[PDB]
């Protein structure tokens, strides 16, 4: 209702109306992207000194899970927007524009707190679902086949390269990738460079 939503709802439609500005493309290219957009914000949290483990997970439908083991993205409620700060963040978010669908779950104050969202827009108000002795994030997204019209299947080998890589640039960093889109042969490599 306030101006806070409405720069919230015109910020999304700037996203899906010209993606390719955002993330480079909407080839398999740009698909690929949007793991690279989530894990980044992962690996500033361990080089922060917060976190030290990411794990990529491929799962079934091509569904994509990211977690971390960091702070976890607040959830206290903002001065800006008057909303929970994880909701501000994820509504602004190239990633969440972008999906069909995306969840979170952010391990925090003992908690576990949940919202999803569909192109950007929160389904529910931020929930508490849960307890935990742990604190991190977690992302889970489904690319948007409207937005990606060539492809919405990753490639393994893509991924791999890549994780492999920043493990290697962030030595100290455990960045574990499995693939479980075929639960009879299911995939892992985990990296960690010391
Ligand atoms: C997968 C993933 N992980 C993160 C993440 O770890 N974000 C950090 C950003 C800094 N956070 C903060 N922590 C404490 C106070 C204020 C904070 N902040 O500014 O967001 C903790 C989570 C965002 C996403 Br997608
Ligand atoms: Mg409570
Ligand atoms: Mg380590």
């Amino acid at each position: 209702y306030g101006a806070g939503q409405i720069q919230v709802l015109e910020g999304l439609e700037a996203v899906r109306k010209r993606p390719g500005m955002y993330i480079g493309s909407t080839s398999e290219r740009g698909l690929h992207h949007l793991v690279w957009e989530i894990v980044d914000n992962s690996i500033d949290e361990a080089l922060a000194g917060y976190a030290n483990q990411i794990e990529v997970v491929i799962e079934k439908d091509n569904w994509i899970k990211v977690t971390d083991n960091g702070r976890g993205i607040p959830v206290d409620i903002q001065e800006k927007m008057g909303r929970p700060a994880v909701e501000v963040i994820l509504t602004s978010s190239v990633v969440n524009a972008l999906s069909q669908d995306l969840e979170v779950y952010v391990h925090r104050n003992e908690t576990i707190y949940h919202q999803a969202y569909k192109k950007g827009v929160p389904q529910f108000d931020l929930k508490e679902v849960g307890t935990t002795d742990k604190t991190g994030t977690v992302i889970r997204f489904k690319a948007d086949g409207e937005i990606f019209t060539e492809t919405t299947v990753y490639n393994y080998e893509t991924l791999q390269q890549r994780i492999r890589e920043l493990a290697f640039l962030n030595k100290g960093i455990q960045i574990t990738l499995r693939d479980e889109r075929d639960e009879e042969n299911v995939r892992e490599d985990s990296y960690h460079y010391e």
